């Protein structure tokens, strides 16, 4: 199946945050309507922080990608609903062949406020 | 329920990573074996990033408490596992009336590496 | 927080199962629009299954209801989204003492077709 | 991603629920230990109700297999822990071009009693 695609209520601020846990430079971009309104980039192995920024959520299609100097890597993802109002979704990404899912990461979280 | 409580793997890093989405300054705290281990403290209104750490689980008995002032919030969380490895612990919490369970958010990630 | 709330689609169907792992007898009722239009019951503590019916959303607005006796039970719920279009809603419950939360479940799943 | 793989603990009795909501008929089977312990059939697009076992998770090592008629469909899966006891495991799948990855699924929860 397809992976890192949500759909946000429309016109709604968002919050994305990404993570590395990899040797290699990830590029976690987030797409709002097939564009690309964010791009997060690093390396390190111990939930490297690569920042974390508020996006207006467009029409809602969010797009999630995560790829290595170019090379797309194997998306996981998944959207969660606490209290019927508090959503986070989240993507784990492979690059490589460990398989622990962790390489380059996204949470997103809304609504804020 | 109690909420914010959760079982980790013993003797693992975890990345927590906290953020407020309130008027009151909200204090974040991860317990980890009953101990306090990290504060986060601020506030804002657009997930304000009030920091990122790595921590060890000890035993991986985790618990997050959000208070404001000293007065314990409301409380809300889950656990979710992608590809059988990737585990976020998320935490959101009321400070008021209004429900939004967004005041104080808390994610807590694992493997890192 | 209130527990056991869920905001559908309207108009959709959507399944609903019910469990018993309790040596009580459990009550589980499935509201759309403050209305009861579904209702379980049973024990049995190897996952009994007491049920499982299609109901109409309404409104959306969805509430489960778990008690024994007419004592209402501890709830525990959340919403999980699977490749962006697989929905289901999940409450346990606590009729007791020993916190294992799941003496009345329910699972909701949408959409169908 | 493998999908569909869950890791429970050890010699622990967990619940298996499965459902059709296809016009082709599903297969569904349970592997513990890659075993095949449980394989539930059947078709109809209202959230068919194939059957609930309860089955010992073996090692722990527990695999969702879904099919028409030998053909793998494309699966969706994860795991969701409440009240840090309840577990549920959640599976979808795909067996055709809609994308609404409900023809076959199966849930899982644990601890019973
Ligand atoms: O980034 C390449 C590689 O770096 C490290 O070895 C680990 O974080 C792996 O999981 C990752 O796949
Ligand atoms: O922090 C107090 C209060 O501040 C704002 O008004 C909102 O973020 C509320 O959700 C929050 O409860
Ligand atoms: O129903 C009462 C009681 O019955 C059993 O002892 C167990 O299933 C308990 O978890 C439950 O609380
Ligand atoms: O089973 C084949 C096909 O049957 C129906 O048309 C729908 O349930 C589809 O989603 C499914 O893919
Ligand atoms: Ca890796
Ligand atoms: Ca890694
Ligand atoms: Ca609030
Ligand atoms: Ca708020
Ligand atoms: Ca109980
Ligand atoms: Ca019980
Ligand atoms: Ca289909
Ligand atoms: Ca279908």
């Amino acid at each position: 199946a397809q992976q890192g695609v949500f759909t946000l209520p429309a016109n709604t601020s968002f919050g994305v945050t990404a993570f590395a846990n990899a040797a290699n430079t990830q590029t976690i971009q987030v797409l709002v309507d097939n564009v690309v309104k964010a791009t997060f980039t690093g390396s390190g192995t111990s939930d490297k922080l690569l920042g974390s920024q508020v996006l207006n959520s467009g029409s809602g299609a969010i797009k999630i990608q995560v790829s290595v100097n170019g090379k797309p890597s194997d998306l996981v993802s998944n959207q969660t609903i606490l209290a019927n109002k508090l959503n986070f979704a989240m993507v784990g990404s492979e690059d490589g062949t460990d398989n622990d899912y962790n390489d380059g990461i996204a949470v997103l979280n809304w609504p804020l406020g």
